[PDB]
């Protein structure tokens, strides 16, 4: 049951009388990126307090392209009480740890597709396609040969099953449908027709919508204003109104968590005019880069490399991207040269667009696997690291092993695994892997090609016949004087 | 071997130079649709002229997400130059018919694709996904079962397999990237950044330019002028510099064929302030519409009912969705209300997003299977037909009763023929299926049949006559016309009386 | 001494360090108008406080254009700290009543030109002309014939000069030229050029940075964030960056008093989808329209004229300009149709451009000359009404007849005085005209009185009473209530039924 | 008497239908500059058209605030058909010179105002401001105690006359307002709200509809295309729709002259990415420069000055302005850094805000005055030249030393003059003076004289020779050619010789 459009008109609702029209079991699909990307609050808080109120609606299920959040209490994390939701599948987890919380206690079903195939799923979805053949994610726990992306005992349907097509190794991720959506959007008219000039990036609220609506869902849509019918610009409308069957004005809505107001650098309206270890790895990862280069810096200790490459004046010389859809740009970035839906960015990541991508890493083993998504006991999730680390070009691992001076001290077999050693070279992929202290390469037989000077040298690596010591520059607090690479 | 990126710049060449980095048998996907609609004419034409003054380069693959040209010999009609191209995989084939008559005469490996799905395919080729699943075509000539996709004896190899997924029939369409993308903007910057503000529309350039990027290919795009380095509205840049290897200017780039200096209705940027058999078909087509529903803009008998709407004061009680990407608009549509990507309004149309589906027909036989794709022995190919008659809510198909230059006079309220057609469209078999009047049944579909004479709705038991037109003869106009016999409905009425007449109906549309 | 321009960029300071460089006896121009519109909010206050903390500068001299604040503390009531200003040449003096107070007790030299014609003279001084010729003002407290728009006893110096060409009697303004600009944008580049995207309006921005600059002063502009160099849309700059010389940003910058987040409605960026006496007379204002007019939002009892136009739905028959710039729109206004400068409108005015102009008034003597620059032992000041009420076709002076505490009820299609005011409106003789019965009639100007019980029109042997109200007695309540006696029109009538009815009138708006 | 608004829409004509509204002896004002610059020729073409098929209308009077067109036959050369026009005053004569050789025949009335001064009379005109007072003009041609603006002998009515304020001397110019305007615009809504987002520049028009609209006149504008009404961004509008009486559209209409389609640079919208005695006068011109100045560059040998800083690395480090209202940008020209209205940037020329200018020079006197409003018996008239060689802090007039098919060589870092001129330009006294050498040095302005040859400096006792070329000889090549005595410096020198050299001086610019 959805409201009817009174003379054409979408109809608008507060917050609480929107999220009335959940069901029991209903699968809800949140539009959103970390610290308030897109997100629609005043949707996730109404319904958060009507269970904590009522202790209805009863056991949905959730479906969340990517992590919202503040990895607290905010995103998604106001819908882990007990009983609201029975079921989970996120492209992130760790961004909302209260509902990763639950699944680590087995206590709802929860599955991690890349976040990638994930929205490619519910773009499968909307065209009411079954699911999607990817070899993104053979060789990992997505991989039914291993966890199959489950992420919990009590988690027991195959989601995603391994296929064949030109005699090839891919595996099929079923496509499933939201009932309900909660996205958001700068404005709309008044038939819902809505355009994103102040969000910080599209995602892929367009996917959703389309999902929701041909599964005969609800669309519910958090904006800021509504504007008179038919005056918006029509190829700025991102979103047209027979998509959206409710509207919330939310007219405090703010671009990111904070309540900051407006800032229209953000909104990509105008132009914007300490050598610790974090840095010392960024600068490291930076010679990895070359001219011409098209690259993707991850969350973490790599995410400094933009401003690095600043300092050494070649940050125009190649291009960085951002995995929800921006391209390009500096410290929400701004000055920012395209924006991208996410789903398209991942079906460039997917096909190998990425000349060099930059990754985290939390566990690393013998045979180069990479662990992330599971550490210390706790869910994390993938985000977009099995999209990125599966058919990039140049794959560089960034973090630390536990003149350089190492005070206060603290590399394993996997439990499981998000980035397979074997895969990468099989594809025929550069891998490499930077410490505060060493840098190794991976090889048929890891090997270890440098060492950090101050520094003496769960699993013996091979070593380099040109075992180093790293660029000295690295290591004072002056200009590293660094040229990039040619083209 | 693409030309270097001096000092991050794209490069930039002369059509003529671009097009003599295209190696034989090269697979080429041309961005547009038609009438000139987002097509780099000076790279159909450089290519073209390429060929004959040299004979290279060779046996070229040609991918046409959709029908490019004037149904004569613009489009890649000049591509039809015998050596030149080997291979083709077309949305549609009627749009440039030098190409068509290749397939026709078996010259050429020729396949058709759904024109949604295809397009769906180059974005799987861009992630390298080896194909796509979908139900799309089940049960017609793209069915391996069928025809699977294949226009002529010498077209082979199978690109579509059936497959079963939850207990369903699905078909399994391969996924084939492109080494050369023919592409369009209006602008780009120094690095390739490129924007569409004068363009018509956007129709799937992204999805090219990723997928040839990412096969190893090589991109190139014609613009109409290039401007400084990050210029450009981010927001308003849909195609990434990094995808772009080659960019032709042309100063003179028209937003459609004709030469017309740039028309800022049709770019989006402001606000713009005879009673025949296809008035009458779009008249009782219009009937069929509600309050609230979604339907699209169709190709052929079906165009007029955006005008009819106009005329009945009802045109902004509904919105109308063109299968290229623009939503909305009035008669290149202005005053849109949106334009999506050709490939996104695709996937709206595959999951039922359309309530009311109008679409032509040039055959329909007993079972209700209606065939455009091919007819009076020319490949025609589907364009989106597929997409929008697999899964929309109701099904409408218009078309006159008799083809081959069938007149009629309305006069005194009535239906007279002056000049029948000389060919029945109503036969009892279709040679090929472009729709399954038994797949539509057993998805739960609505299916009328509108003709100038007549109007049919199918049921189970066949095609049941629901309409007559006054001043036509059931059994010498309608019965003698077609080759099965109808369930003549107990319910047979007249059609409404206001159709024939020559005024404004006063026709009051239904509640949402 | 001003900062200099390090590297080609315009200095950017604190609004405590850009005070610092206001000498002893410095001119300061202060930009904006009432409640906050483009107040550059932070050099008010950093010099208010430089003052309260200091005791310096000293002895500055005031230009406002209009008026600033909101009738009590804010605008530049701050800056009416004894020893600060000793002479101030204002539009409009009311709206900061610190600043007016010591006008009042004579403590600073105090004029009024009439605020249009300010604003021309400040283009003038940017010009290097000595003054302008006008006849806005002519018969008024600003003819130097009455008080040469001083406006205490201590203001001696002529600025007002009567002069004389072809013939005709025309009155001299002395350009005066400022030391120093408070004025304000919402963004500007890194060399200061500047841009009003979310400005409620431009008021006379230019001029004012033109009068100051060729005047070897100092521009200081308030702007809410900067951008980089040559990034701004040419067309969309109003102030060149060359004539600023200091830059303070303030990020909170709000569009107009109370802090309020930008409101894009206001910016102009996108379309927004009972029956007392001031409601009455606010009707009966509205007779005075005609379709395709152009009037002036009147400001007082008028100002509900353009809400009771849009409930009789003539709202979009003819337009209402404001005297700062915008014209047309709907309660800042929303969905405006254009906004002019300040000058440039009063231009328009000045040359009778109003077809319909509505006007308060304080009081109304035997001439029909009406007050508003001082009563009640207090300077308001004329705003821009004597720049409209000296020419426009029709004046319509609207108010009740009566002042202080009138209570009245409109019942049963009735005007019912409940609670006589105390004050008599309507006098034998103004002590002070902002308006002359005497020159409107000179220049052939229909001029209208509009009570809550009587309506009045000049003609040459003084006010004729046209119009009495239903439920008012002609001795008691008018005649008796005034200190002249007005010519009775031998077509007097009651004024039309529908004014006292609470339901819509059905209003029809005359034909232009 | 004008055709009437339908339903509040602005009337739509033909400009065969529009010009027919015009009566004898009515005062037209036409908008536009040189090249087609904001010209409605429709309307000029029409209005030729019918007086050449029936000799009407008759008389009319001409006001052209600068001079339109192509130095022969375009701009309003078509109306100088004898008996159309009777009477014209123009900023500029030259560039419609067949008007011009009317004036210089006797068959007109004609009279010069300083481009700038006309605009501003036009403006106080909207005001119904008598005149203006202004000094712009005192000690030349359009001073009374000389010509008093008038061109030729039939012309003998005073429009200018002397006067006095504050003991010092200025002019008061008459405001003529007109009765018809020709004004363009690029796009108007239904009602005439006006939007100019591809015109090359805004010139005078929203004074030129308000001067004519509040004179009773009839407003004509020529637009590209018209929209719904109210769908403009209210701050693009720079006319407001009541303004305009009637809307001729032409869906051709150009940027300028030829028939070029629309260009987006020149619009606004996008930023795009040999050694000869003109290149030598622009080199020494730029050695004037000063670090963050503020400049004009004027038509003629001058106008390289831009492309030299361009070549020298610093034409970044100071601004350019032209008179019409476009600040900075390159060769229309694009990449500008903001547009005023014309009238206002006369106003600041007026100011003195121009920190040095770039003007040409048909003659020069002993007494340092020039002249360019007529030499060689012909009417070229001033366009911005008073207004800008008045009070702008540096005067820098460049031009060759001789004229008449003069031709130099530069060679060897020398200056060959291989044919010599057969004009002196350099003479005793100026049959009429444009630029008057004790009037700068009593506003203490720096006048410098640069010639290919020979450098000079305005003093007390006349002109100094400062710098001579290497490769002449100073008392053949400089003295013989002069038909008076310059003061030789005893600081006399060499031009630098880098001006003289194929290759990059390495100028790098002082700041002050």
């Amino acid at each position: 049951v959805k409201p009817p459009r009174i003379n054409g008109r979408v109809p608008v609702l507060s917050a609480q009388e929107a999220v009335n029209y959940i069901p029991d079991e209903a699968t809800l699909c949140v539009l959103g990126a970390g610290g308030g990307i897109l997100e629609a609050t005043t949707l996730i808080t109404a319904l958060a307090d009507k269970y904590k109120q009522t202790q209805t609606p009863r056991n949905l299920s959730i479906i969340s392209p990517t992590g919202l959040g503040d990895r607290a209490d905010r995103g998604i994390s106001p819908l882990a009480q007990e009983g609201l939701v029975k079921w989970a599948l996120c492209g992130h987890w760790g961004q909302s740890p209260r509902i990763s919380d639950l699944a680590e206690q087995n206590k709802i079903i929860a599955y991690n597709y890349p976040q990638g195939v994930l929205t490619q799923t519910l773009r499968a979805a909307a065209a009411h396609q079954p699911g999607i053949i990817s070899d993104i994610g053979i060789g990992t726990f997505v991989d039914p040969r291993q966890q199959g992306g489950k992420l919990n005992e009590v988690t027991k349907e195959d989601l995603i099953k391994l296929v064949e097509f030109d005699n090839k190794e891919y595996l099929y991720y079923k496509a499933i449908a939201p009932d309900i959506a909660f996205i958001r959007a700068t404005t709309c008219d008044s038939e819902g027709y809505a355009t994103f000039e102040d969000e910080v990036m599209y995602l892929d609220a367009l996917v959703i919508a389309q999902a929701v609506h041909n599964n005969g869902g609800i669309v519910m849509m958090q904006v800021q204003k509504m504007v008179k019918k038919a005056t918006l610009h029509p190829k700025s409308v991102r979103i047209p109104g027979y998509l959206v069957d409710i509207v919330v004005v939310d007219p405090d809505q703010s671009q990111l968590y904070g309540g900051a107001p407006v800032n229209r650098f953000i909104s990509g309206d105008f132009t914007l005019d300490p050598l610790n270890q974090r840095k010392l790895v960024a600068r490291r990862a930076l010679f990895e880069m070359r001219k011409g280069a098209v690259g993707n810096v991850g969350v973490g200790i790599a995410d400094g490399i933009g401003l690095v490459a600043r300092e050494e004046g070649c940050a125009d010389d190649f291009i960085l991207t951002v995995e929800t859809g921006p391209i390009g740009g500096i410290t929400a970035n701004v000055n920012t040269r395209a924006i991208l839906d996410m789903t398209s960015q991942f079906d460039f990541y997917h096909g190998g667009g990425l000349d060099v991508c930059y990754l985290s890493f939390a566990e690393v083993d013998q045979h180069g696997n990479v662990g992330v998504h599971k550490f210390n006991g706790k869910i994390m999730g993938t985000g977009g690291f099995i999209d990125i680390s599966a058919t990039s070009k140049k794959i560089i691992f960034c973090g630390t092993l536990t003149k350089l001076n190492i005070v206060q001290e603290g590399f394993i077999e996997l439990p499981e695994i998000t980035f397979s050693g074997k895969i990468a070279l099989e594809r025929g992929l550069d891998v490499r892997y930077i410490t505060e202290r060493a840098v190794f390469t991976l090889k048929e037989d890891l090997h270890l090609i440098e060492i950090a000077p101050g520094v003496d040298l769960d699993f013996t690596p091979v070593i380099s016949p040109e075992l180093k010591l790293m660029d000295e520059r690295l290591f004072i607090d002056a200009a590293m004087g660094f040229v990039l690479p040619e083209a």
